């Protein structure tokens, strides 16, 4: 019993796009897996940046592309191969203009503002049925789409959020293995 569930992060290191808010998975689990007892290995391949470890009783894979986003579907394929994982039930954690910032959702698709990181993974899969965190950046106001504006962002509102979203986001992703989904995304609907 208890298998290593997959969960993945998605990171988007570039010259000035490691600075962005594209980088949450690994910007947001150094935090979590440094306190629990976990370092990151660098196995540079399928599993670039990747952490095991053991929250709320079963041990986890936590796994970063540390390629951008474009390339981040071939990187989740093989590596569920090698720990013999399906890579159906995972979780995926991203920014996206479903809501403003400070909330999230826990939601299964793909079609909003990261159509790359999602298509990416999907179409890679063939298949959608991935349940991801969608963390709310804010839908950037323009005429343009916010794919050219969630490359570079400078804007102090976005931060004032950040510890909220460190909260929840280490709180729901233990209390996901504790329990359910459920108990998780009603607390990031409730706080």
């Amino acid at each position: 019993m208890a298998e290593p569930l997959l969960v993945v992060g998605l990171g988007n290191p570039g010259p000035t796009y490691a600075k962005t808010r594209h980088n949450l998975g690994f910007m947001v689990a150094d935090v979590l897996a440094g306190r629990i007892g976990s370092a990151f290995k660098v196995h540079k391949k399928s599993g670039a940046e990747v952490v095991t470890g053991r929250l709320a009783g079963t041990s986890v894979v936590l796994a970063k592309p540390r390629c951008y986003m474009n390339e981040s579907g071939r990187q989740v394929g093989p590596l569920a191969k090698f720990y013999s994982v399906p890579p159906q039930q995972i979780v995926v954690i991203h920014d996206e203009l479903d809501i403003d910032f400070g909330r999230i959702r826990l939601k299964l698709g793909g079609g909003e503002g990261g159509h790359n990181g999602l298509r990416s993974v999907a179409s890679a899969l063939g298949t959608k049925n991935f349940h991801r965190v969608r963390i709310g950046v804010g839908r950037p106001p323009g005429r343009k789409d916010p794919a050219a504006f969630v490359l570079e962002n400078f804007t102090a509102a976005e931060r004032a959020e950040v510890p909220t979203i460190v909260e929840q986001a280490a709180d729901a992703t233990e209390l996901l293995i504790a329990q359910g989904l459920e108990p998780a995304q009603n607390t990031v609907h409730a706080w």
